[PDB]
């Protein structure tokens, strides 16, 4: 579809980048047991010291390199510490006259490494290679790792490494790793690289600004998304959307320039199908709260462009999966699009409006426009015949007050799928925590006039407050909702996570 | 040109005054040491006191036995406080009734800017309750030249009122005492010129925005720049799309008045060894956009003030079309355009390409202004010009800074600096420097884009903005005048038309 | 010396105060470049920047008397690395007697003149070199233009940033100082005068920052008096503490009333030093000494208030106290110095002032109180009529005033007042060459009427924004014939992102005193 | 909301809840966040500046 402007200079679509320079990297594993060769490039070793805070750095890996064995003695090295995060590297000769490089960095004194402790770690190294213009980047890991720890190492390191530079106007070409038992480990690569890009391309489509990612332009970037793997898509425009009485979903959008427009990707294996799976996300490409615009101190406006990630983090999860292509299931990736604005023709608070599954909804607060969407996405969802659906929104700002910044949120009204999306937060290291749909607060959402309110009025718990409006356009299917408002960006960093497209493809992959 | 409309009851023009009862005043001066008479009207002594509390009046001449009133025995019971004053009414030698008093002009001497004024309304106050024909004023105080022009510039103003939204008396005699009287006479017309086009200014301003819209008042500047006799151009959608100017284009993008871009040219008979460009920010009403002005202080009911710079260029234009300088080349440009709510609007986080080709990141739809004059800053750097001064009201941090009466300047060249004090102190329009700190620079690091629009932090708001608009000046010296802090006057709820005689003190020194 | 109240016996003392610091330890040598540069034992570091080029290559253009380890330096081997401001690398080699040493360098840029930001910039880069590191021994090289006020200044901040406070610490500590310190540059000699005024300046500024650091309970208005009387003993200045009733008889109403709500008696400090020579000029320096400023009944519960931050009100006393150590210690000529602090604190009590409060400062002026989160001025008010009795030619004082700074002129550059133009050019020169920025802001005459208050004979407050000037409208009442300065720090005092103070003032204070 | 160190305690908190029937809800402790309270001069903050 045509992107429409109000000037000539406004932007008809998002940049993406498909081949990144991390694509260009090719990543070898050797086996720790057999030593270390340190010829070309830059050379990390990975180390702790288990039961000695910030304790010495001691390297005990054998390196095939006097030049560089001389350095690693513990001698000199006993002038490092192993607090975690800390580097040193040094550039120097090795026995060939090559100029190499080769330092540490702190894995802490905690023998088991957690997903955030890992994080730090990776970070340290990724600042060591935007000083580096070398060719070759060797990693040593004197620490312990399963496999998933070690696959998110590569993810993590993959997507920081990474620098998106679409608005603006001396990458490695090899990755050494040494690691025990290293054939185990060697079948995570590929599946990291995937997953990699799958966090990569949600990030570009929630890093970009709302001028240039709309309803529209979004559509269509998930349309030439759906050819480029070969999934069926479906975009429903705003006079099927009228055909389908999707009314919560189509207030929310009145007071757009920008169409509504639905996302409807499917993945279909090749075998029998024994699952049935939806996946919904929350898709608004600009959240200003309409009417209720967002003027309070906190209501972060200039971040809301990200108010589609959870939309991102499906379409990063169909990469996965049209990538990986697994076996023996149906998959729906579904996102009702808008944008959320203010102008004559928005919707107004105390407006009712009557979703798809004739229930009459009385609005509060314009700006809980989310659930409102969601509502209609989930009713067209459940009439798919799925054995799953599975949402993923940044629905509530309260979710900073409750978990923070790291940990997402999971609420739904069955406990096996509750449970396997608990499992794929455990395997994937996307960290989410089981939250209530406290029943007891049911009743603070039935509107005098409407069958259901939007909002409550007193009862802050807003979060569960949200997840009760949405099981009531749930009927009879098993059902799991995901708040990643305060996991989503990452506000030391300034950009987005890419949170929960690694965490919806294992449950998919796994399931 | 055609002013769209809502419904048929919109204005589709600014209406402007500009023949005053000002311009009609009878002007003449004369020398104190000849005597004082006193025929019609009011007349008026200036007096001071070295060693007052504030002390006694004591008059000092009149050609007419009343002397007799302005006895010091009866004048010692008043007193000389700055702003002080009586009139009394009384027959003369002619049988004529005639009106006589005194203002206190405090007892410092040397009478600053903002004394001086204070002398000024006193005297206006007693012009506004009576039916004079006449007004003389007797100097019994030290004055510049200077100071006497700001006399006479400031009464005028302060007389002249705006009447033109209303629906429900001057002299024309003006009589001026004072001493070497033969070398003031030449700031009697370059007072008035200064008066109106600080006035005119001040009609732009004051104008409401429903009557002054981007197109209302580019039309106004067309026929300013007709009957002074400028050169004009008036850039539409079409011609800034072209010139690729997107920080301006989306600023206005939420409003129903397309952007016009002002460009008016003086050029002097002479030979030019000065090419000037001064740029006025144009926004003809600041809602805030998106980051709607809400919070208690945004004063939302009063940004129809927000083109005070551009009224500030038009003014000058006058002064400068009217008293015709020598070897001087001057370019009058403002980007205007309205900052509004609306579905169409550019929203907090949108990157936007300026028309060198930098990307912005946009972090508050309210910082606005910086964003249409990044524009006009590459627009007048491509004219070639050798000074580029750009004045508007920009930040509210100013009110913080230097308060209502002094604007800060802030520039990247030293010299630039120095003709603008040096145009403050003979304009007595006070402007104090503040520095431009490239610590500070850093906080504009976007990760996205080129820059960001704003800090997200860094409260030095006004050097913040300054660091932001230095980066559309590569290589001509520049000064900056942020006007944000005393362009309207709270007291008197009337705009001041600050800068017109400035710009003006500086393009003729 | 005064006993600290206590509420309970757990309540502090006394300010813990480290004077002995590692960076005294440190033996400092300077070589001439022309000599050549040993590399040693421990870690040597290359300043280096290039001219015209951004980011451009690395070239080192010192000889260095070791073949092996010119080989290394030579710039086909160098070129691979930038130059870009705050870029650093580390390299490991062998020299000519087959030991390990380690060489490396730190950008400088492009721009040939460093301002004293780029500086910081350049040296907040070396110290992560030194920090977890154990070195022994840290030699510098300039292949760098700087004056002897840089240089100094590079010594200065060096210290400074290298140091670290553990006075509050007990169960977190962990790793080690450099005992030796190299530095390389031409005309070495020259310099060598900088080196110790540097180490002077640096402790003066950390001392300051030490004060500043501790908390309101530690650093209260007697343990802080306690500390210059301290400070006085060890350096022989004559001192003089006044207790509340001296300040009553000298009817001090001002002062007296900011400190009514506080469990500790009010303190007023008075350091002196004279020079044995004769004197020719006598300078009173003023310093805010607001040991915790709450705000009183004006309670800072507003959102931008930044109330944990608040022991920090005292920075005008601490940088007043660390000039006095600065000039106690190399003792200038023809000089006498008053050290002035009317230290207090700002509480709510039964006891406290309260809003609309007239009151009657020491030279006889009735004061009405509009808000008493405005208390500093009021002390200072009544240290500025003490300050004049005292006969000097000169008076400066230095306060966190005004929150307005911040929206002025930030955090990096202090703001200063005057009713003498000659003074302020003196203070604006002194920031030139002790390099702690700063800039001169107008008194407004116009802004005087909003001080005129109804019943008394002036407000506190005005009811216009323009906070810093009408502060200084303020001050200016209470000194009638005398040269008078004030300094508002109110904006540079505390660094925000390194969460710590800056000891702003100490340097700047001290260098207008020695250069007359 | 219940917090704890030990699983096994954390459980009877559950248990224990279940059968009292004064609701409880099992809530993490997260180590990530434990950085916000490393205070420059002091052992530890009292708070955070993560809300
Ligand atoms: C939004 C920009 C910062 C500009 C803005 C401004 O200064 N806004 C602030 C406010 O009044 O809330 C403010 C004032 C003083 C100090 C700090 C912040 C100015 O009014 C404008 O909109 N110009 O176009
Ligand atoms: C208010 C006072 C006359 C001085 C005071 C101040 O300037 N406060 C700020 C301001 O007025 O801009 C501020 C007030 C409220 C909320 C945020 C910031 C300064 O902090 C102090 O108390 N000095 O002693
Ligand atoms: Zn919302
Ligand atoms: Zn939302
Ligand atoms: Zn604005
Ligand atoms: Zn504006
Ligand atoms: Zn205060
Ligand atoms: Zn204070």
């Amino acid at each position: 579809s045509e992107v429409p402007q109000v000037v000539s200079l406004d932007p008809t679509s998002i940049p993406i980048e498909y081949n990144t320079p991390i694509h260009d990297i090719k990543v070898q594993v050797y086996d720790i047991k057999g030593g270390c060769n340190v010829e070309e490039g830059l050379t990390i070793f990975l180390v702790n010291n288990p039961g000695k805070e910030n304790g010495p750095v001691k390297i005990s890996s054998k390196v095939n390199d006097k030049q560089v064995s001389e350095f690693l003695k513990d001698e000199n090295m006993e002038k490092f510490n192993v607090k975690l995060g800390t580097s040193k590297h040094f550039y120097m000769f090795n026995d060939n006259k090559n100029s190499v490089a080769v330092g540490y960095v702190g894995c802490g004194s905690v023998a088991d490494l957690s997903e955030a402790d890992m994080k730090r770690v990776v970070l340290s190294l990724v600042t060591m290679l935007h000083d580096n213009k070398l060719s070759k980047l060797t990693v040593v890991f004197e620490i312990n790792v399963d496999k998933n720890l070690f696959r998110f190492f590569l993810e993590t390191l993959f997507y920081e490494y990474m620098t998106d530079e679409r608005f603006k106007s001396e990458y490695i070409k090899h990755l050494g790793v040494y690691i025990n038992n290293a054939d185990t480990y060697k079948e995570e690569v590929e599946k990291a690289r995937v997953y990699y890009f799958g966090t990569y391309y949600a990030s570009q489509l929630i890093a970009a600004p709302s001028n240039y990612c709309n309803p529209v332009s979004l559509s269509n970037a998930a349309v030439e998304l759906a050819q480029k793997l070969n999934l069926e898509y479906k975009i429903l425009g705003v006079k099927e959307l009228e055909e389908l009485k999707m009314g919560a979903y189509l207030s929310v959008g009145k007071g757009s320039m920008y169409p509504n427009k639905f996302i409807h990707l499917t993945y279909k294996s090749k075998g029998d199908v024994k699952k049935k799976i939806a996946l919904v996300g929350k898709g608004i490409t600009f959240d200003s709260g309409g009417y209720n615009l967002k003027a309070a101190p906190g209501s972060m406006i200039d971040l809301m462009k990200f108010d589609m990630s959870g939309c991102a983090a499906v379409l990063g999860c169909a990469y996965c999966v049209g990538t990986l292509k697994p076996e023996n299931v149906e998959i729906h990736f579904l996102s009702a699009v808008c944008e959320n604005m203010v102008s004559k023709n928005s919707y107004r608070p105390g407006d009712i409006i009557t979703a798809s599954n004739g229930k009459t909804i009385e609005v509060g607060n314009t700006d809980a426009e989310g659930r409102l969407t969601l509502a209609d996405a989930l009713v067209y969802a459940e009439k798919l015949g799925v054995d799953y659906i599975v949402d993923i929104a940044t629905l509530t700002g309260a979710m900073l007050y409750s978990l923070g910044t790291s940990y997402a949120g999971v609420f739904g009204n069955n406990e096996e799928l509750i449970n396997k999306i608990l499992q794929s937060s455990k395997t994937s290291n996307e960290p989410v925590w089981w939250l209530p749909i406290i029943n007891e607060y049911r009743a603070t959402l039935n509107s005098k006039y409407a069958d259901i309110n939007q909002i409550s009025s007193s009862v802050k718990a807003s979060s569960i407050v949200a997840s009760l409006f949405l099981k009531e356009f749930v009927q009879n299917t098993a059902w799991a909702h995901i708040d990643i408002a305060g996991v989503s960006w990452n506000f030391k960093a300034r950009k987005p996570k890419g949170f929960g497209v690694r965490l919806l493809t294992e449950f998919v992959l796994n399931d």
